[PDB]
């Protein structure tokens, strides 16, 4: 549902897919566990909320909704950078200095509707006054 | 359509809503023709795509596709904060204070299909080689 603040309301959701670096058979038993482990902690940490997250052997594909202060690039280097550190960091035997690959995949969701639009600009009016 | 940056495939679009601070009737005539002209402008200035843009004389609804490099909140202060200060040097007039409110409507948009995720993840695959 649409979130608010003092001056905002906003439903930002983003789909993030990246893969990782040499193999396709990467992110599997505990690897890929403890894969799922961090990015749901980086999430709570960036006040995101995961509504779907597919942690495959050769591919990630997270589905998130974050707060707008974030540009999706901001958001795709965070998610990516912090978990690769954290996994290599865990298994020694992950090779070289990089997990993921640089490149990365994000496209916005959602259907906004007149209705909202409307809605949202009586509230405004409502609470400004006129 | 889907772009591509640097190092990413992307498809960001938002819908940004937002009101003028104390009169329904203040994006008329000269003023509603010069806000339209500055918010393309700028559209043009950020590297962004215009959806479509509604200016009517109580409300901005500005639906555009954007860099992933930008963060929604940066969007909609800087569309609001540069329109103003263009707009409010143009119309004198509009004197009395701030343009805008201080609050806004962001929104993400999108309904993204699996085969475009699907082709993306053999894409990457087939360039970073196995």
């Amino acid at each position: 549902e649409l979130k608010s603040t003092r001056h905002t309301k906003y439903l930002c959701n983003y789909h993030f897919v990246w893969i990782p670096k040499h193999r396709r058979n990467t992110l599997v038993n505990e690897i890929a566990e403890y894969t799922k482990e961090v990015l749901k902690s980086i999430a709570e940490e960036l006040g995101c909320e995961i509504i779907a997250l597919e942690v495959m052997p050769d591919h990630i594909h997270l589905f998130v909704n974050c707060p707008p202060r974030y540009a999706p690039s901001y958001l795709a280097n965070y998610f990516k950078g912090k978990s690769a550190r954290l996994i290599l960091k865990k298994f020694p035997q992950l090779n070289k200095g990089k997990l993921w690959t640089r490149s990365y995949f994000v496209a916005t969701a959602g259907n906004v509707s007149s209705e909202v639009i409307k809605k949202y600009i009586e509230e405004q009016w409502r609470k400004e006054g006129e």
